[PDB]
């Protein structure tokens, strides 16, 4: 004579997520060398960013974070970051100055050429301060995500 | 899925066996562990269909992190083989930003309410 | 004996959108000289 | 047409009879659906729901 419950049945799943939704690689190799006090135009390179599981559209934030050291160098510089990894859709997405340093863009199907990989080239226009000589001096950019889907 | 990603997972199936003198089952589902799911999510649905009869497809219950608990009826037509019941779990979720982890399992329980 | 709530029956379909209403294009290439 | 649903009056009571019933076994019901999205708003694998109960039989 033993009573029962009638609840002992079980079933078991798992989860987990063990990556960061992308990944960012830098090739920028290319200097911008003009003369003293001169007005410029230069291109430096592309970067990178790799897109993983069950992500659709990105949000990014860009900004320059060394801006502060590179005012007494320059009277102006703006950097034109331009979207191609579509071959059919060339767009322009932000426009940084030592003024306004940070940016909002937005990524979407369309920029993800491939399904795997953003490809996005920077564009500078500078003018160099007047008798001013150096050498070595680098320039720092930063990537933050503030949503993703 | 990635952190922060929304997804479109399937997980399986159970099965179910039903004995002498047995024609109708009254069960009642609910997430065990939800209350540990909570910071790792903000919404997660799971989706009960009955399969077992080729004839008859019929998704029978949603469960979620709000609403764990749903009550379904197992009648003659679901009963196919005479002996089985098969569901699998349709699975849909938004993972929370920037939170990683490993090896969380998910608990499901049933309990019997009536038989005849 | 078993009574039933008679309400253990769904239908589920879905929806989606995935991209930004318009694409935009520059061709300016002539200088103001 | 029997119903209209929307997000202001999800529900509705529709009645079946013997009109309806061709082939004597089953019904067909086609969905048919009107919308407006938000403005940039984005999103993916986003489900829509359905629900059934019985009231009366005879
Ligand atoms: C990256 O995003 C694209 C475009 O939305 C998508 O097709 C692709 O599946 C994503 N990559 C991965 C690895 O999920
Ligand atoms: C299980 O239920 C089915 C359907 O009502 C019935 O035909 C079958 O005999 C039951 N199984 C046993 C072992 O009694
Ligand atoms: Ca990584
Ligand atoms: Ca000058
Ligand atoms: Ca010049
Ligand atoms: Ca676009
Ligand atoms: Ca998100
Ligand atoms: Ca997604």
């Amino acid at each position: 004579t033993t009573q029962s419950p009638l609840n002992s049945f079980y079933a078991t799943g798992t989860a987990q997520a063990v990556q960061e939704p992308i990944d960012v690689e830098s090739h920028l190799d290319n200097t911008i060398a003009p003369a003293a006090g001169a007005q410029g135009y230069k291109d430096m390179g592309y970067v990178k960013i790799i897109n993983y599981t069950d992500v659709n559209v990105v949000k990014l934030k860009v900004t320059l974070a060394n801006a502060a050291q590179l005012r007494p160098y320059f009277k102006y510089l703006q950097l034109v970051l331009t979207s191609n990894a579509s071959s059919t859709v060339e767009e322009t997405k932000a426009v940084l100055s030592l003024k306004k340093p940070s940016a909002v863009i937005i990524l979407d199907n369309d920029d993800y050429s491939s399904t795997n990989k953003i490809q996005l080239k920077v564009e500078a226009y500078y003018e160099a301060k007047e008798g001013m000589l150096f050498d070595s001096l680098p320039v720092i950019l930063n990537f933050q995500v503030l949503s993703v889907s």
